[PDB]
C-alpha cells in the first residue's frame, strides 16, 4: 500500500527489493500449520500445548517482522522527498 | 474462511463467541504504530531500535495468538461431527 506517482525506475527497483524479501522471509512449515490446526481441532483446548506451539514460532515471527521492516525501509529510501511526504501523510491519515 | 452449512443457532452462538474475542484481544496502541512507522521512515535503518520495538510487542502478539486460538476452538466445539468433518476436510485441501 503506497500510491505516490512512482516512476519506471523505482517501480522496478522496489520489485528487486521485494524479491530479496521473499528470500529473507522464512514462512512456516506445513508441520506447524498442522500442529496449530490440531490444537484447535480438538475435543478440548490444551493451553500448555498452544503456548508451547506459539513459543516455538517466536524466533521466526521476530525474524520476519524485522525483514519486513528492513525491506519497507529500503523502499522508503528510494522515494523522493515529496513522495516521502505523501507517504507519511497517507499514514497519518490512515490513523482513523 | 470456512463456509460449511451452519444453523441459525450456530451462526449466532459464534457471533456471541466472536464478541468475547474483540475484548480479550488487546489491539496495538497508536504509539507503537507510530514507532514502527518512524523506525522505517528514516534516513537509515536502526536495527537495535527495530528489534527492541519488536521485542516490546512480544507479550501482546503471544496473548493475541493464544486468544485467537481459544476462540477458534470454542467455535469448533459448537460444530457437529460432519461439519467438524468438512471443516478439517477444507483445511487439508487448503494446503496447496
Amino acid at each position: 500500500f503506497k500510491d505516490l506517482n512512482l516512476t519506471d525506475a523505482q517501480k522496478q527497483q522496489i520489485r528487486e527489493i521485494m524479491k530479496g524479501q521473499r528470500d529473507q522471509m522464512k514462512r512456516p512449515p506445513l508441520e506447524e500449520r498442522r500442529a496449530m490446526h490440531d490444537i484447535i481441532a480438538s475435543d478440548t483446548f490444551d493451553k500448555a500445548k498452544a503456548e508451547a506451539q506459539i513459543a516455538k514460532m517466536e524466533e521466526q515471527r521476530k525474524a520476519n517482522m524485522l525483514a519486513h521492516m528492513e525491506t519497507q525501509n529500503k523502499i522508503y529510501n528510494i522515494l523522493t522527498p515529496e513522495q516521502k511526504k505523501q507517504f507519511n501523510a497517507n499514514f497519518e491519515k490512515r490513523l482513523t
